[PDB]
């Protein structure tokens, strides 16, 4: 393989999603399940609009991506 580049990544910084290993709680949602390793974040758009993106956990570690707050982790760190 290696040819096949159709692959899901982060939407916002272009990077893969290579870190998801953590295990949320209180969440139970599903918008069409979990993708792997990648969370669909719902951000705002400075156009005046609401958008679900792919993001990757460094993009949502790191924050400084355009947000609308769309973690509600019970857990600082």
């Amino acid at each position: 393989q290696g040819h096949m580049i159709m692959a899901k990544r982060c939407e916002v910084c272009g990077k893969a999603p290579r870190s998801g290993n953590t295990v949320s709680h209180s969440d139970k949602k599903s918008e069409r399940w979990f993708r792997p390793n990648l969370q669909k974040v719902r951000v705002v758009l400075p156009d005046g609009t609401i958008k679900r993106m792919r993001v990757c956990t460094s993009c949502l570690k790191s924050g400084k991506v355009k947000k609308y707050v769309g973690q509600v982790s019970e857990v600082g760190s």
